[PDB]
């Protein structure tokens, strides 16, 4: 990406849809695999678009739900112009 993170990166851009690890970000609109309460109906002002690494809950960094049963949610390593 040429775009970068806004620190907590809620609605930064909406590029990366994969965790920091090789986990596929499960869609925010999807209550499967993980039945999460962070949906675009719950956090619309956090822009839960598709499966992008958003920050609805309010972590230190963008995160998402993995399509794995191994792990629940995962952070995402977005770049940073604000180094």
């Amino acid at each position: 990406t040429y775009q970068c993170l806004k620190g907590t990166g809620e609605n930064y851009r909406g590029n990366v849809a994969v965790t920091v690890s090789g986990h596929t970000c499960q869609h925010w609109s999807a209550q499967t695999p993980h039945t999460h309460n962070r949906t675009p109906e719950n956090f619309p002002s956090k822009n839960l678009d598709e499966n992008y690494c958003r920050n609805p809950d309010g972590k230190r960094a963008p995160w998402c739900h993995t399509t794995n049963s191994q792990v629940r949610w995962e952070y995402c390593k977005i770049p940073s112009c604000d180094s």
